[PDB]
């Protein structure tokens, strides 16, 4: 059957049918079957027989034994054979090898369509460079887990329980006990664990799982608070804050940098260049053809005039039909719940009027029409459908608001947007294939989850909304886990369904793999799409706006590039191969400095303040300091106004700060309405912002941030328009439907009145009936926008999805899982905004990042990366490893046992065994086991101690310290010796201060094996080195954190701490550090919307101990300005984070795009080690014997590739200005610069006649480098 014209199509149809059958299965607990599932069970033998037939046709009629082109030698066919063979065994039992393996059946579509094979191959190829990053992740997870094992092991097993109510009860977020006891009539008692004994550091596996959950920023604050009340809140913050900073933010930065570098490198491949050239020529032909079409119409209009639809090409008509769209846009954006009765009638007539008018507009007739026709026909279908079945109206006329994007034509930003759309439309098959492949993998994971946890989530308190029972529910749960929101809560259910923490922990692997390969594969795919489609648009725009300049300069006849642009252009060309004394007093040298000190002092004073106790000694002294601060601030500016003459800028905020402070005690000391005083005193939080103008580097980074915002604003407009469209559609879907009664029995507001018995937590209670609304809803467009923003941030969106699914009708209480098709809206929203637009913003910031340090046009004008390499030649001192000089019986004899391969390998084995021992501890270990662990540490610390004292014998006491790593080893071993001495000696002990930190010195031996990792070490060092080159972006982020913390403390600092809310003893604005921790928690996005709601409205106020008054409560505190305060913080911080990451990525863009074929900075180490090894001591001289054999042993990618080009290579040495005129001259730097010129920027060999101008250019380009280069040239 070697000819299969449609055989493959029929097999594909069979696979599709099998996928559909697998999608209709429903899983029930305790061996229960739906009658539909029993019928579906009958279809399996047919599929098994068909697949057996197709396998037999390819085994014995294509080849199985002949190894060349056999059936099983293909990787994509062994999977098919495994699936068919395991399916056969399932019918032989008439379960893991029987039914749990048929979830790979959808993966047979990938092998069926080789296009999907190519797409998957590209996906995998793009993800290879991330592997090393993954290694750097695992070590980090290994590093902190061990630290968590030595401190938190077994410390989370007691909790406050005693309530004289049945040896039970306690707070819903249970309060673990510690070294201080319960605060009240509670007593410490044995506790299973925080998440039913799952979130803990008992052994290394639990610690690793907890650390992995924390680095994903999912519930890490709960872990932090569990150890805050179990061991005190003094040092726990020192473990979790770095863990998020290193494990989560740093890894994300590294992943983004590596991915962007790989995308830039791979955009210059031959096939990609050919495709882009094809697209460019298509666009150029279209551009030239469009202009000629104007001639045909203009001529045709004239002849008919001198012997038709000329009004539809005029500005007036194009503006009227665009203002009518704007009028329609506002018409649909005013619909809201409980709208006035006349407004409904007016809008009902307006929709008909607008539909008729737009039909009339169409009657008088790019793809503008191709989209307008679709919008209008959809509107007709929607209005016709609504009339036949009244009650529901999704709303599609709002899609015609997309025509408002045509207003960009009058601007100068139309070319870039049109190019972006053109590039996206050209590369649409690839995008569709990528989305389909992601859908296929999601389907496979949903089926696997249905097998593992299907029909197992109905516990005693009810089944969760995120279950794997039906296919829609399983796919929703898998999507939620992929987005990484509340995945730990699903993992907890998946563990306690397989047998609890005892024997169900193996089910965590599913969620770990899903989280990893959804967090990073999704980012890879979508960032690749965004980068490859935005760089193409940038190149098209630059080639379209530069061919008109050249043409215009020819019509008369007859380097602000970003780092990305420069690097990508260079990568391509290298691939083919009275006012008299006031002026004096303000112009003093030591004047601005004292202003900085006073501003910093005022900021620190703002930091130290109690918002609850208004009238205290500290607050009084702080106000007294504020008096002199505002006096000096008035004095700093009155001398400038009588100097610069007021207005004949940036210091407007300084003026408002100075003025508002005077009014602050003008009204306070005027003598009722004390609230205006507090509201006016929040102004002084702009005091830190006064340092931006004074510091020039801070001003530079602020200007860079502003320019980035200006660059992104154009796409921000489109993002806002799409968000508005979605919000308008979301209103028509869930307007007024987010209401519920406190008891599930009642459905409307009429019944929801009175009292009812509540049977929660196995306890009865009489509670009033309240007709409440969900906290986040879609009642109007502002609430819809806020809800969609919170969903886009990714916080609490599963709860909003559940509320939307429970939606039933206009004014009725929810019905569980009533409308499950409402999850289409959220899936589409997630695919569009957080998956595509955010990556568009990131890519646009990446590819349009202007260099900040240089800010110069012609720094070298020939290259950019070799400037460091050019200056590296004079800085490449042969730093030796300090070999012994004595060569005697004492120093040398022991030295041969240091460089010997027995010693180093033995030390590596000892390090590996020590790391194995470190993770061998667990809670409730036998006493003999702990004793063995203790004595094992003693053995290892002697070997490392002996190694430390054996190095100093050979290298030298003042010589062994010359290396950073040897200092680290000495400090580690000294700390370990101190630790073992202090806690083992019978009489040398302590009873007071706790020296428990010394355990870190024992756990800091992991970094030793970091010496083995070469590329990991280089990458880490490069990123760390480029982190300290920009110490003012971090300063800007710190300033934003400080300002927002001060604002929150001054505004939300007096809210009463209440449990069951998110402003409690753990999370509040009471102190500066508490507010800073709250802001960090919100930045990581834990429950920031819950905090925003809990600091919103008329919350009860903290009792003020001081300031006596004649009332009891006066007024409630807590503003309604919380919304802005959080919505502005989630944006700003995020932006300020992104502008940081790119600032680190573009600083190392030379490393991230290495192109290891003509590498020059990475090759310097090889030449350095060769020169060091050949001459034991440099002595400032080079012999005339080893040069002629240098190119042979030196790496092939430079100098010498083979014997055929060896003649050319040698001709690149002779017949020019040779240094061998004097045989005792320099022969290293000469051939180095010869190689550098030959490898890059060949400009002298071709000419070979003029050399003085090149020497002058080299001398003038390196004037301030201590110019001893007079002999380097020779
Ligand atoms: C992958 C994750 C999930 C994706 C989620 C979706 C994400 C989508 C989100 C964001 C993508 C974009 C942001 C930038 C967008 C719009 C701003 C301006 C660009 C734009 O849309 O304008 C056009 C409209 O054509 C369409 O395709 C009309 C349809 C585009 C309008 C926006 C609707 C987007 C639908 C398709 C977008 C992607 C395709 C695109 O450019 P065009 O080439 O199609 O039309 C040209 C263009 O307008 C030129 O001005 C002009 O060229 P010539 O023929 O040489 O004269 C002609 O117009 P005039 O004669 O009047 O001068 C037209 O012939
Ligand atoms: C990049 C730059 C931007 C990064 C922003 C990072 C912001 C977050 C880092 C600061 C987190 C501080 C955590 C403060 C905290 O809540 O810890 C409590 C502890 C003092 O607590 P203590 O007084 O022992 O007990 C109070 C009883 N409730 O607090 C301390 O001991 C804090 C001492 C800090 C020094
Ligand atoms: C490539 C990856 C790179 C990774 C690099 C990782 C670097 C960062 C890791 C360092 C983290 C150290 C955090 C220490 C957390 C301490 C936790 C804790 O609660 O320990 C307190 C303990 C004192 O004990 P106590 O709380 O009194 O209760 C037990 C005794 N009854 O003990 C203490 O008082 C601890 C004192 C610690 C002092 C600062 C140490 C730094
Ligand atoms: C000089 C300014 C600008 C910088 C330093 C400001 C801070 C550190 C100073 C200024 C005023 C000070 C307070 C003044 C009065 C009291 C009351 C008493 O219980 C002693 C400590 C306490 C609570 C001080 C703590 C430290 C404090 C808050
Ligand atoms: C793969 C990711 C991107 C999700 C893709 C969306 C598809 C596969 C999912 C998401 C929402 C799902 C729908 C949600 C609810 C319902 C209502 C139910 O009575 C029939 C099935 C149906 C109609 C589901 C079919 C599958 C579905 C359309
Ligand atoms: C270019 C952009 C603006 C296109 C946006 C398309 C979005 C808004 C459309 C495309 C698919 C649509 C969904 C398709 C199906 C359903 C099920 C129906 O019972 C309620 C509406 C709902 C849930 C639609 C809501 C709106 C929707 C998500
Ligand atoms: C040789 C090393 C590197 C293997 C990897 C270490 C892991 C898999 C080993 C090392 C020590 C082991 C622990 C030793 C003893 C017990 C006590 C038992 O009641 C529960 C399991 C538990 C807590 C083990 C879990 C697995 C464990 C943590
Ligand atoms: C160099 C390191 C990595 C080697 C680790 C292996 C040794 C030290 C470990 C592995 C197996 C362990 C033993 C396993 C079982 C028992 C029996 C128990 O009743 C007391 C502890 C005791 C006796 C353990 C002591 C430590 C032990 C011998
Ligand atoms: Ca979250």
């Amino acid at each position: 059957l070697i000819d299969w014209p449609p055989f493959e199509y029929m097999i594909l149809a069979t696979i599709i049918a099998n996928c559909i059958v697998l999608a209709l299965e429903q899983h029930l607990p305790e061996d229960d079957k739906t009658p539909m599932s029993r019928r579906l069970e009958k279809t399996e033998p047919y599929f098994i027989g068909i697949f057996c037939f197709e396998a037999g046709i390819k085994i014995v009629a294509l080849g199985f034994i002949f190894h060349k082109g056999s059936y099983l030698r293909n990787g994509w066919n062994v999977m098919d054979f495994i699936v068919v063979l395991s399916g056969i065994l399932a019918t032989a039992g008439t379960l893991r090898t029987l039914r749990a393996v048929r979830v790979l059946r959808p993966l047979k579509l990938v092998s069926g369509i080789p296009s999907l094979q190519i797409v998957l191959k590209s996906i995998m190829k793009a993800m290879v460079p991330l592997l090393q990053i993954g290694l750097l992740l695992f070590f980090a997870i290994l590093m902190f887990a061990i630290i968590g094992l030595e401190f938190y092991s077994g410390k989370l097993h007691r909790a406050c329980f005693m309530n004289n109510s049945g040896i039970l009860e306690g707070f819903d977020p249970p309060h673990p006990c510690g070294v201080q006891g319960c605060p009240a009539g509670y007593e410490c008692k044995d506790w299973i664990g925080p998440n039913d004994g799952i979130t803990q550091f008992d052994n290394i596996l639990f610690a690793v799982l907890t650390v992995f959950q924390c680095i994903t920023m999912e519930g890490w604050t709960t872990v932090l608070y569990n150890t805050n009340d179990a061991l005190g809140a003094t040092w726990n913050w020192l473990y979790f804050i770095p863990l998020i900073i290193i494990g989560s933010f740093f890894v994300l930065n590294l992943v983004l940098g590596v991915l962007s570098g790989e995308f830039a490198k791979e955009r210059e491949r031959v096939e990609n260049r050919r495709a882009f050239m094809k697209l460019r020529r298509q666009q150029q032909i279209e551009r030239e053809l469009n202009g000629y079409r104007a001639w045909i119409d203009k001529a045709e209009e004239v002849m008919l005039a001198e012997e038709i639809r000329h009004m539809v090409k005029s500005q007036v008509f194009y503006w009227i039909v665009l203002s009518l769209v704007a009028l329609n846009t506002a018409c649909v954006a005013i619909v809201h719940h409980n709208q006035p009765q006349w407004l409904t009638h007016l809008l009902y007539y307006a929709e008909f009027l607008f539909l008729g008018l737009f039909l009339l507009e169409m009657s008088l007739k790019s793809s503008f029409n191709c989209f307008d026709f679709g919008v209008t026909v959809g509107s007709i279908f929607e209005v016709v459908w609504a009339i036949f079945r009244p009650g529901t109206s999704f709303g599609i006329s709002v899609l015609r608001a997309l025509r408002l994007l045509r207003i960009f034509k009058i601007t100068k930003y139309w070319a870039s947007l049109r190019n972006l759309v053109v590039s996206l439309m050209s590369s649409m098959k690839s995008i569709i294939s990528l989305l389909f492949l992601l859908f296929l993998f999601i389907v496979v994971f949903a089926l696997l989850g249905m097998q593992l946890f299907g029909g197992r989530f109905n516990f005693n308190d009810g089944t969760p909304s995120a279950n794997f029972d039906t296919f829609p529910a399983a796919i929703m749960t898998v999507f939620q886990i992929l987005t990484g929101e509340d995945w730990n809560e699903v993992m907890y259910n998946g563990i306690r369904s397989q047998g609890g923490v005892s024997s169900g922990m193996w089910s965590a692997i599913y969620f770990i793999v899903l989280t990893l390969f959804g967090n990073y594969t999704l980012l890879n795919v979508f960032l690749a799409i965004a980068v490859d489609n935005l760089a193409n648009a940038q190149e098209l725009t630059k080639d379209e706006q530069e061919e008109e300049e050249a043409f215009n300069q020819k019509h008369a006849l007859q380097h602000h590039m970003s780092v990305w642009e420069q690097r990508t252009s260079q990568l391509r060309k290298h691939m083919q191969m009275i006012r008299r004394a006031c002026h004096y007093i303000v112009n003093l040298r030591y004047f601005e400095m004292c202003i900085l000190l006073v501003i910093a002092a005022s900021s620190i004073a703002l930091a130290a303040e109690d918002p609850v106790l208004t009238n205290s000694e500290r607050n009084k002294v702080l106000r007294y300091f504020d008096y002199v601060f505002t006096g000096v601030f008035t004095f700093e500016m009155v001398i400038k106004m009588i100097d610069q003459g007021l207005i004949l800028l940036w210091n407007i905020l300084d003026f408002v700060v100075v003025v508002g402070a005077l009014v602050a005690f003008a009204l306070a000391n005027a003598l009722r309405d004390i609230k205006t005083i507090k509201s006016l005193r929040v102004l002084r939080v702009l005091r830190p912002l006064k340092t931006i103008k004074r510091l020039p580097k801070l001003k530079a980074v602020f200007d860079c941030v502003v320019t980035s915002l200006k660059n992104v604003f154009n796409i921000l407009i489109v993002y806002k328009l799409f968000m508005f469209i979605f919000a308008v559609i979301a209103v028509q879907l869930f307007k007024g439907k987010f209401f519920y009664c406190t008891d599930s029995s009642k459905d409307t507001e009429k019944e929801c009145i009175g009292n009812y018995v509540d049977h929660e937590k196995n306890k009865m209670e009489v509670k009033g009936r309240e007709w409440k609304r969900h906290e986040f809803h879609y009642d109007n467009i502002i609430w819809a926008l806020l809800t969609l923003f919170t969903v886009s941030t990714g916080e609490g969106w599963p709860q909003v999805l559940q509320h939307s699914v429970d939606v039933t009708e206009e004014d009725r209480g929810p019905s569980r899982s009533n409308r499950m098709e409402m999850s289409i809206f959220y899936v589409v929203y997630f695919v569009v905004f957080p998956f595509f637009f955010v990556n568009i913003f990131v890519a646009l910031i990446i590819i349009t990042f202007q260099e900040q340090g240089d800010k110069m046009m012609e720094e070298c004008s020939l290259e950019k990366n070799e400037r460091a390499c050019i200056d590296f030649a004079i800085s490449a001192k042969p730093l030796t490893r300090y070999m012994p000089q004595n060569r005697h019986t004492f120093q040398y004899r022991v030295w041969h046992f240091v460089v010997s391969p027995s010693f180093e390998y033995t030390i590596m084995a000892m390090i590996a065994l020590n790391t194995v021992v470190l993770m061998m501890k667990y809670y409730s270990a036998p006493c003999t086991y702990e004793l063995a662990l203790k004595y094992l540490n003693i053995a290892f610390t002697m070997v490392f101690s002996l190694e430390c004292v054996l190095k100093v014998i050979a290298f030298g006491f003042l010589n062994y310290f010359r290396d950073t790593w040897n200092i680290f080893d000495f400090i580690t071993v000294i700390g370990s010796i101190t630790e073992i001495i202090l806690t083992d000696s019978k009489l040398v002990n302590t009873s007071g201060f706790n020296m428990s930190f010394l355990k870190l010195f024992r756990a800091a031996r992991l970094i030793k094996l970091l010496r083995q990792g070469y590329t990991i070490r280089i990458l880490l060092w490069t990123f760390v080195q480029s982190f300290k080159a920009l110490p003012y972006v971090c300063l800007l982020i710190a300033m934003l954190f400080f300002i927002y913390a001060i604002i929150g403390m001054q505004v939300f600092g007096n809210i009463k701490l209440d449990e069951e809310s998110h402003i409690n003893r753990h999370n509040n604005f009471r102190s500066f550090f508490g507010s800073l921790m709250l802001l960090f928690r919100s930045a990581t996005g834990e429950a920031w919307q819950e905090i925003m709601l809990s600091c919103l409205g008329e919350k009860g106020c903290e009792p003020d101990t001081t300031a006596p008054s004649g009332q009891n409560e006066n007024e409630r505190c807590g503003t309604d300005l919380a919304y802005v305060y959080f919505v502005s913080f989630i944006f700003f911080c995020s932006f300020l984070m992104l502008n940081l990451f790119v600032a680190v990525i573009m600083d190392n863009f030379e490393y991230l795009t290495r192109d290891s074929s003509i590498l020059g900075p990475h090759h310097l180490d090889e030449f350095v080690r060769v020169w060091a090894e050949y001459d034991r001591a440099a002595c400032g001289r080079i012999h005339y014997t080893e040069m002629y054999e240098m190119l042979t042993l030196m790496s092939p990618p430079l100098g010498l590739g083979k014997r055929c080009p060896s003649k050319v290579a040698y001709k690149r040495l002779v017949l020019m200005n040779m240094p061998v005129a004097e045989d005792m001259t320099v022969h290293f730097t000469s051939t180095l610069m010869a190689l550098i010129r030959t490898a890059l920027d060949i400009k002298i060999a071709k000419g070979g006649a003029d050399r003085q101008q090149l020497d002058s250019e080299l001398q003038k380009e390196t004037l301030a480098i201590w110019p001893h280069l007079s002999q380097k040239m020779l």
